[PDB]
Formats: C-alpha cells, structure tokens, sequence
C-alpha cells in the first residue's frame, strides 16, 4: 500500500511512483505513472462517506463527468476502490494529467492576446456542451481550467454542479450561497439561488476580466462585499434592471447606495482588444436576462477565428442520507471493476 505524506494512497499496481501534486476538496492528488496506457495520470484521494455533503458533491460529480464527453471537459479514465461497501473507505478518481491550470498559470505568467482568445474560446466550448446537457456549473473559476504544455483547456470539478431550475431561482435577500466568491453574479446577492445558465457566464466574464490583468476583477472579502465590488465598476444599476428586483428588502439597498458611475472597460484594462471588451461589458451584464448566452458568446466577433458550430458539439440528451449514498457511489463506479 503506497505511501504519501504519511497517508495511504491505495492506487494498486496499475498505478505506481506517486508524485504529490496537491491537495482536493475530500483528499490528496499525486500523479502516477499507469503501467496500462504507459502515460502519467492525476489522481485524487476522496474519502466522503462520514458526511452528507461530500458524499452527494461526489455522486454528482461522478454521474457528471462519467455522463458526459467533450475536449474541453475533463474525463474520468479509472476510479480505484475496494470490492466491497464494508471496505470502501475512500475513492481514487483517474484522470489525464495536466501540466498546470489557470489559477497558476494566472500567478505567473502575462497571458498573450491570442492565449486569452483560444482560453476564452475553449471555456465557452466545454460550456456550451454543460449548458446543452441542461446543466449548471456553478463554481468556475480559474483553479477549475486544467491546461496542458500545448494550452489544452478542460473544465473541471463538478461537485456543486445543478441541474437548471429556472423556476425555481428566486430567493430574498442576503440569502446564503457556497460557489467561490469572487465569481459569484450579482443577483446571487440579491434574489437568485444560482438556478439559470447565466450565473455560468457572469463567472466565465470574471475569468475573461482576470485574463486581462492577472488579477481578480471583483476580489470582495465577504458576502455583501462582493456585490459592492461589481457595483464599483458596473455602476448604479438603471431603472428598468432595478425594478426587475421585486423583492423590497433587494430593491431598497440597491436604492439606499449612493450614485456609482459605471468604470469603463477600456480604462481598467487599457490593453485589452477592443472586441474583447465588447463581450466582456456582455458577459458582466447586471440584468442576468439581458446577459450573454453561451451560443452568442461563442458567435461574438472576439472569436470569429475559431467560431464554428458544427465543431462545437452538444450532449445527446438532457441529464437521501449517507448510507444510500455510499452504496449508490459504490454502484455508479462498479464499471471499472474486475
Ligand atoms: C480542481 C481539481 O480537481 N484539481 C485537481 C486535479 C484534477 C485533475 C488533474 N489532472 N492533472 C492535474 C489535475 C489536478
């Protein structure tokens, strides 16, 4: 049983000298080499089956990433377990191994025009298929865009992942939220429980906006904070976006603030290509019903050299407590048993 930083990370022989790469949500990561396909993998340790949550984010991450299959998704190649219920204490998740993400990549390294471009394109490719599927990310951001030495991009980490429930969205004010902060739309804060594709492109506008500069456009340091921050550079919502706000407790802190004028783009990023800006002042659009779709975003100029539906495919169709999550993991990765 292999060792890594004092811990057991059981990967069998198929998968052997581990490298540490980091540390998940549920486990550790390490890469391996796969004595099968003769290629290093990442793996990640998940052990959820203590607690409600991790196991339900680990089911529906599974379901998820097993169902579905794009370039710019990432895959599950293998999942490790034991044969049993009784012995499955943790899970190990196979998946390519991928030289850096953004978020690293971000840190360190001034990003070209025609990276950002092919960046940009390859996000709203990968999130054409999610959104086709009829569903909803809801927590990208630049630690969840795994890209190779070749700038090979795929979404990953779908454990808040929902299906879309339009119907459902409304909420009242201040109402608590899990999905990453710094990329989390406005209305988020005021009346949305992140239930609409548009809460997807809000944080795929924030990515944009962080590619241009390096630096997180909206870094609030606590929940309300946030929605101060994007009011900061988008100004004052209107009146019309305002009055779409019915909830009063919503509508009146927006009316309590004073006059913001809206930053413009060309001078927060004063290097940005101009057609750039364009979908980006579309993408963070306040009103999540006059923001971007996917497929329009994909047909902006910005992206004219790689825009081509026909190769941006879509998926084929639409997609408890513990115990019954422990054995419905144990049934959902049974498929890469002996
Ligand atoms: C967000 C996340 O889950 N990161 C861990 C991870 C997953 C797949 C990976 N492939 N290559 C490196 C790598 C890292």
């Amino acid at each position: 049983p292999e060792m890594v930083r004092g811990q057991v990370f059981d990967v069998g022989p198929r998968y052997t000298n581990l490298s540490y790469i980091g540390e998940g949500a549920y486990g550790m990561v390490c890469s391996a080499y796969d004595n099968v396909n003769k290629v290093r993998v990442a793996i990640k340790k998940i052990s959820p089956f203590e607690h409600q949550t991790y196991c339900q984010r680990t089911l529906r991450e599974i379901k998820i990433l097993l169902r579905f299959r794009h370039e710019n998704i990432i895959g599950i190649n293998d999942i490790i377990r034991a044969p049993t219920i009784e012995q499955m204490k943790d899970v190990y998740i196979v998946q390519d191994l991928m030289e850096t993400d953004l978020y690293k990549l971000l840190k360190t390294q001034h990003l070209s025009n025609d990276h950002i471009c092919y960046f940009l394109y390859q996000i709203l490719r990968g999130l054409k298929y999610i959104h086709s599927a009829n569903v909803l990310h809801r927590d990208l951001k630049p630690s969840n865009l795994l890209l190779n030495t070749t700038c090979d991009l795929k979404i990953c980490d779908f454990g808040l992942a929902r299906v879309a429930d339009p119907d459902h969205d409304h909420t009242g004010f201040l109402t608590e939220y899990v999905a990453t902060r710094w990329y989390r739309a406005p209305e988020i804060m005021l009346n949305s429980k992140g239930y609409t594709k548009s809460i997807d492109i809000w944080s795929v506008g924030c990515i944009l906006a962080e590619m241009l500069s390096n630096r997180p456009i909206f870094p609030g340091k606590h929940y309300l904070d946030q929605l101060n921050h994007i009011l900061g550079i988008l100004g004052s919502p209107s009146q019309e976006d305002l009055n779409c706000i019915i909830n009063l407790k919503a509508r009146n802190y927006l009316l309590s603030l004073p006059h913001k004028n809206k930053v413009p783009w060309n001078r927060l990023f004063p290097n940005a290509d101009s057609k750039a800006l364009d979908l980006l002042d579309k993408m963070l659009t306040f009103n999540p019903h006059k923001r971007i779709e996917v497929e329009q975003a994909l047909a902006h100029p910005y992206l004219e050299q790689y825009y081509d539906p026909s190769d941006e495919p879509i998926a084929e169709a639409p997609f408890l407590p513990k115990e019954k999550l422990k054995e419905l993991i144990f049934e959902e990765t049974a498929r890469f048993q002996p």
